[PDB]
């Protein structure tokens, strides 16, 4: 009813449509953000986040790689939160990489939920911009849609 949105474009880009389906959410996107740039921001802006019966979005990679100890500093500091954590597509080198990160980060971790973005916008060209890094408007719907359908499992 009140989950943070934490991420990168990708959050900017389906801030809007998310916001009219979960309107009280706390959305925090920008453009260019790194993963390593996130774990400062949680510190200094959202520790009430980071408690049990609370949940977090978080939406990183696509703007660029990050290593696991980055990850796992950023996961930390969520604390007991449920984290929804969403797999990447994006044409760079480092997509499969990041992604196997995210995903063993879901395996371990009983508070990770993976939303598997990846498998879910396979063969849907439709949902980016030819950049292939920002969304469109279906896109922004599908990942929408996605992501609260996960929440609404608690999966
Ligand atoms: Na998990």
């Amino acid at each position: 009813s009140s989950p943070l949105l934490i991420g990168d474009s990708v959050m900017v880009d389906i801030g809007n449509v998310f916001t009219k389906k979960i309107p009280n959410a706390q959305i925090d996107g920008k453009v260019g953000r790194q993963l390593v740039d996130a774990t400062p921001i949680v510190k200094s802006q959202y520790k009430d986040y980071a408690a049990a019966g609370q949940k977090v979005v978080v939406e990183l990679g696509t703007n660029g790689a990050f290593t696991k100890d980055q990850l796992n500093e950023l996961l930390d500091s969520f604390g007991k939160a449920d984290i929804y954590l969403v797999s990447i597509r994006v044409p760079r080198d480092y997509e499969g990489r990041i992604n196997k990160l995210i995903y063993e980060a879901a395996e371990k971790r009983s508070n990770v939920h993976l939303v598997d973005w990846y498998k879910a916008s396979a063969g849907h060209p439709e949902y980016f911009a030819y950049d292939g890094i920002h969304l469109e408007y279906a896109g922004s719907k599908a990942l929408t849609d996605l992501i609260v359908k996960t929440m609404e499992t608690h999966a």
